């Protein structure tokens, strides 16, 4: 099979082991409308390879301005100057570019999104008075006598509040006031970020140069988007039994770490199952693998990443019933519950370490695996010199990208895109952890694209393409879940409602408006026949452990600013895409 | 000045009373990429008399197939085929043509709307069991002793139920069980009237060729806004006192009456307010003139027509306080309430004459204004001959356009557009209204453009272009209008809740779901110190004249139908929008 398949491989270098060299030229410069150039019109004289080196006749097909990008760019000891984008056009062109000057803008664009963040801090910090919510709560004489009911049903306690304390203490800020004003702001920001980075792209575009195959597709992916719901409450089914800093915050950790684990384990079987249902059927033409993985492989991650977080977010403390009823999960066993704090500070931690345990795992494990930096410099002295002459016979110990070019060093910032807005009602610094981390993660993927890797083809790729229905299809899903989380999973808008509605001598029995003694005031008892975190009418009502006005007014207040936090910023949506400076 | 202007005109037709021909040819058919299309040329070579004509020193430039488009197409004995519209291609172009192939498509997309239009008709007609709101409402035994309070201050009676059965027991067809099924269709039937449109605009495209001036431009208007508020109401406080078929069926045919004229009076000042606006700053070139009436004078109808229909629908039975408590209209006289049936009835009234009531007065000003049909034919007999070389004689008194092409005939229909999905909920059978008027409208619209009119010029338009973004912002209005209409101004939503969570022995009496005995069991008793349309606390209560459970129930399945049917159907928008074959 040695000369079988070495008469194909002579036949194709007629029209035209010792590595090949490349330079007629001009010739193929008018057909397609500088040595990245110079690597562009061969890649066109190249064209196809598409299935000479995937039979593996051929082994691999390559390419071979480096100096001073070490030093002002890629350097660590790069003081903060420009970030000179321009030099991505001529050193790696505009598919990697146009994700080298996204983070850029990313970067100065979380810059007001963190002083914002600082916001919520810096009179979060600065003030000592809070109403209620670390005064009563943490005073342990209006919030140490809250008895409450226990959530699992055994090895579980009778339980008491003044246990709340260091997850509440802390909870102000991540609740009291700058949470609607920069949720408010956050909404409002992807509503900035994508529109001004439609200038953006638009400015970055005038400087540079321009039913029955799918069905079980999407059939059989029901019992897997279940599979990563049932990722997280098994080994939630370990580890708090195992053990019940230590109270719940350690665990809070440790619990959203476990997860994270599996979390990348399963990331590996989506790997090899978005193959194994493309390869079946209508596998077609170069452009529709990509727009498979768009719409599978990222929709792999999407449901892998966020369908544990849309489980502490949307359906975690829901359904308790009438003996304080779960589901009973149509099984035999008791389906779970949540604690009367709101459900954030469990989903924060877990915000926190899939975003900010995914940046120092997936930077750090692309800084590791390189053989850890700076064994000598890698040829920066002879970058000038540029005399080096068997550098072609000093590679192929190089690694390459594995056909896929940015596109998991790409979903892995949309999945942090994702988290940085479809999940920020809590945490303002997500902006400061993902600053100081675009501060880095812009140093060691430029350093990495400079170093350590084979110099990429520099395909000339328009607009981010394929990912720009997810952007869009995460900002209209961000601004139902930033509202979503304001009324699902923060408890804000029933702090605001009781400062509007239960205080005022209507249903309440002070003179103006204080937010003092809320928690004994917001809860429903519910009789040995202890208060739970829901809104019921409490045993011995004309219809009881069924709702309230209060869980109905609250319910319409939810429900509100499900409704006006959108159309206010659905409209801004509409106001600031027609109301802008085009140039 | 005879002579002062006659040398300007002689000095234009050197680069080339009685009237002047016209007819080198070929060599102004290459600068731009049939009689219409010899009639598009030579506008290219007159190409300007922007400032000529209007200034006067021209007094019309003017152009000058047509049998057999008599016959098959704008006869009145035109039996139904095909209507041609690729005759309208070489008879009219694509200016008059993509409003006389939006018509037809829309004729045939009115069609299955108006068959889920007959739907809840048919077996609203052939049924008779009604559950109780036309059953325990006309049987005056359980809806006869149901005595209300009065509305109004003074010359008000005390009032009493069973005067309301002539509205409802009609009311029932518009109310029952097919109204959320033709609201559930109709969101889904402009959310497929556009997608489907889009298919069809594309294959139309394919068979063809291919902050201060803006300020007091706003902050001006907002007191015009206001001025249509008050146009109804103010001949609302007229017509009712000098009245009290005949009980209120008559009086809401004449009461929108009388506004409708003084909104086509209203409708004059428009136009004359609009060019007072725009030739104060800004004149500019050609194109932004009509986005200036886009964005300023629809919006001037969209707040006549409008913005009094959306004061029965939105505004007009809020705000009843403690004593029946209003506003008192920040001012010394009693602001206005509604009735219990739903306050639908009062606006579908205002629906039905402001629609066929400018479709019976708005195509008939547009025949009895050109001197009544069939005077003895135009001009058939020589179309076939084309001899009739006194025929650029016999011109000069027929009548022009406005220098607005089909705008105001365009704007016309968008009104009615914008009523027949904006404002449907009430009354299914708006599409066999508009059904059999655009039977005749693509035929006094054909009739008049192919007999009453001067030619156009044949100015070859792309897509239908500024109301397209009013379209779009009707449809993503009208989800939410089709929503706040059964929500906030139709009586089923309070018919399901009752029906679902009021008839159950939870706050109910009954073994399994009737909807038997539903008025008494509905609205707010208010003591001497009666019932009105709300619902709150009787007096009498822990928390009287502030709401019930059931505001508060029913205001959250209000605010749910305004969140879940806008979020099925706007991702129905977003399913069909990614689903349908393209081609
Ligand atoms: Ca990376
Ligand atoms: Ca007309």
């Amino acid at each position: 099979t040695n000369e079988k398949q070495k008469r194909k491989r002579q036949a194709y270098e007629s029209n035209l082991l010792v590595f090949v060299k490349v330079h007629v030229l001009c010739t193929y410069a008018e057909i397609m409308h500088n040595p990245a150039t110079r690597s562009r019109i061969v890649y066109f004289i190249l064209s196809g390879i598409n299935r000479l080196v995937s039979s593996g006749i051929y082994k691999a097909a390559f390419p071979l301005e480096r100096y001073l990008l070490y030093r002002e760019w890629a350097h660590p000891r790069s003081i903060y100057k420009k970030q000179p984008l321009d030099l991505i056009r001529k050193y790696y062109g505009e598919k990697i570019g146009i994700y080298f000057a996204w983070l850029g803008y990313y970067t100065q664009m979380l810059l007001l999104a963190a002083v914002v963040g600082v916001a919520c801090f810096l009179y979060g910090y600065l003030d000592q008075d809070n109403c209620t919510w670390s005064k009563e709560v943490c005073d342990p004489d209006i919030g140490g006598q809250i008895l409450m009911c226990p959530q699992c049903d055994r090895l579980c306690p009778f339980w008491r509040l003044n246990i709340t304390c260091e997850s509440s203490k802390k909870l102000c800020i991540f609740d009291s006031f700058g949470t609607l004003i920069f949720a408010v702001f956050m909404g409002v920001w992807v509503t900035l970020f994508l529109e001004f980075w439609k200038r953006r792209q638009a400015e970055l575009e005038y400087e540079w140069d321009t039913v029955t195959l799918c069905a079980s597709a999407v059939f059989f992916w029901i019992l897997l988007i279940i599979a990563s719901v049932i990722g997280i409450i098994v080994y939630r089914l370990s580890v708090f039994i195992v053990f019940s800093l230590t109270p719940q915050m350690a665990t809070s950790i440790t619990a959203s770490i476990i997860s994270f684990i599996i979390i990348m384990i399963l990331n590996t079987i989506y790997e090899k199952v978005a193959i194994m249902i493309t390869n079946f059927e209508l596998p077609r033409t170069q452009t529709d693998y990509e727009n498979s993985l768009t719409m599978k492989m990222f929709l792999f991650q999407f449901v892998n990443y966020y369908s544990s977080c849309f489980y502490i977010a949307f359906f975690k403390g829901k359904f308790v019933g009438y003996p304080g009823d779960p589901v009973y999960l149509l099984g035999k066993y008791r389906s779970e519950e949540c604690d009367p704090g709101g459900c954030l500070l469990e989903l924060t931690t877990q915000l926190t370490i899939i975003m900010g345990g995914k940046a120092i795992w997936n930077n750090i494990q692309e800084v590791l695996l390189p053989w850890v930096m700076n064994l000598i410099g890698r040829y920066k002295r002879v970058s000038g010199s540029e005399k080096i002459t068997p550098r072609w016979e000093q590679d192929y110990h190089l690694q390459p990208m594995g056909k896929l070019g940015l596109f998991y060093e790409y979903l892995e910032m949309i999945i942090q895109f994702g988290f940085v807005t479809l999940f920020v009602a809590s945490f303002p610094l997500a902006p400061l952890l993902a600053l100081v981390n675009n501060i880095l993660e812009i140093r060691v993927d430029a350093w990495k694209l400079t170093t350590q890797f084979r110099r990429m083809v520099p395909e000339k790729a328009q607009d981010i393409g394929a990912w720009q229905p997810i952007m869009q299809g995460i900002a209209i899903l961000a601004v139902v879940t930033n509202a979503m989380i304001i009324a699902f999973t923060s408890d804000m808008i029933p702090r605001l409602v009781y400062y509007w509605s239960f205080s005022i001598p209507p249903y309440g029995d002070h003179t103006y408006y204080t937010m003092d003694g809320y928690i004994n005031n917001t809860l429903s008892v519910f009789n040995i026949t202890c208060r739970y975190r829901d809104f019921r009418n409490p045993p011995g009502h004309p219809q009881e452990y069924k709702h309230n006005i209060y869980y109905w007014h609250v319910i319409a207040a939810k429900l509100a600013f499900i409704i006006v936090m959108e159309h206010i910023i659905y409209s801004v949506k509409f106001f600031i895409s027609y109301a802008i400076p085009d140039v």
